[PDB]
């Protein structure tokens, strides 16, 4: 009566409690084993008999896993109180085809980050006045799609459809996706923006030739000491003017999830529900709110996302507004054409800033490419 757990890196102490609770309720031992979730989907492939009961997971791998017959449909009660709990954005992270296949614990979406030494928040809602007053800071060169993708979803065209599910549902060969392209190349010319590479989008925010920039909680502590906690704020992403039209800019939702795997139960029903509810412990309202105190997770909770702590906090709370309607983010799909969609939008978006492609080809261009990723 054990059930083998994969828990993220750094995490094992943060959720002792948290399994004691379930070992004292249900009467399993776990064993608790720290792993990198990105990873969770070959190490599962590679040697099925060391696979976990239950482990954590990005979403965007979740597509996957259902399809290769790994995580299969959760029982109807978990399913009543994934969706009951969970931000509707949360949900869509757990859900594939229509069915719930895992247990959202965390989200993560990316930020404007600014100095308020030299940008009021009265200034930091529009890109336009942001780079009329100040600067902002992003790698175009080398177009992270990542940051830059969503801006097509921005003017309402979609990636695979509006559900993130239709293979041949990506429509940006059209004027709106064209004129992304052409504010792409205008950021060359505008005295506003300053063009970055990876490397150096902190250092420039510290010398405080970049004003803003859009990163994520992973660049919060590096931001804070490059210009000081003090000066550094936080806000959600701003409104853009593409084409003409004053769009809320999108970023990327992540949705962090805990999955069963029932094969390593070999048929042993009791075993199985004890999985479901070790995944339903880690991610309740309890486990969520230590989660964001002890690790800064973010939470998928509804309730957890409206405590003090958490709407005290100006990162969460920025985080929180953004995951909190597709107004703001794109759930990143789970359908493997994604890999096409990394390589190409990258290019496409660097070409056009680069001005390797030129006003007259940006249609033929984006036609292609939804030609490409529909493959």
């Amino acid at each position: 009566k054990t059930i083998k757990l994969w828990v993220p890196t750094g995490s094992k102490k943060s959720y002792a409690d948290t399994i004691a609770k379930f070992e004292k309720d249900s009467g399993y031992t776990v064993k608790v084993v720290e792993s990198e979730d990105p990873k969770a989907q070959e190490k599962i492939k590679k040697d099925a008999s060391t696979a976990a009961d239950v482990f954590s997971l990005p979403h965007d791998q979740l597509g996957q896993l259902v399809e290769s017959g790994t995580i299969q449909e959760v029982p109807e009660k978990y399913n009543k109180e994934i969706a009951a709990t969970s931000t509707d954005q949360a949900l869509i992270g757990a859900q594939y085809k229509g069915k719930t296949y895992a247990f959202p614990f965390g989200i993560e979406s990316q930020v404007l980050f600014y100095n308020k030494s030299k940008l009021a928040a009265e200034d930091v809602t529009s890109y336009d006045t942001i780079t009329t007053k100040a600067t902002f800071g992003g790698t175009f060169k080398q177009a992270n799609s990542y940051a830059t993708g969503p801006l097509f979803m921005s003017v309402g065209n979609t990636l695979f459809g509006e559900n993130g599910e239709d293979v041949k549902g990506t429509n940006w060969g059209n004027e709106k996706g064209a004129a992304v392209l052409k504010w792409i190349a205008d950021q060359a010319s505008n005295k506003g923006f300053v063009s970055l590479d990876a490397n150096n989008v902190i250092s420039k925010f510290g010398d405080g030739s970049v004003a803003s920039f859009e990163s994520g909680p992973w660049d919060y502590e590096a931001a804070q000491k490059a210009i000081g906690k003090e000066n550094l704020g936080v806000a959600i992403y701003p409104k853009v003017t593409i084409g003409g039209e004053t769009v809320q800019q999108k970023a990327f939702l992540g949705v962090k999830l805990y999955a069963v795997n029932q094969a390593p139960a070999k048929g042993d029903t009791k075993r199985i529900a004890a999985s479901y509810k070790l995944a339903s412990y880690l991610t309740n309202a309890e486990s969520q709110e230590n989660q964001f105190k002890t690790r800064n997770i973010v939470p998928a909770n509804k309730e957890v996302q409206s405590s003090e702590a958490v709407q005290s906090n100006e990162l969460a709370k920025t985080v929180i507004t953004m995951g909190s309607s597709s107004d703001y983010t794109v759930v990143m799909p789970k359908l493997s054409q994604m890999g096409t969609f990394w390589t190409e939008s990258a290019a496409i978006l660097s070409d056009a800033f680069n001005g390797k492609i030129k006003e007259s080809d940006y249609l033929t261009k984006l036609q292609q490419f939804d030609k490409d990723i529909a493959a």
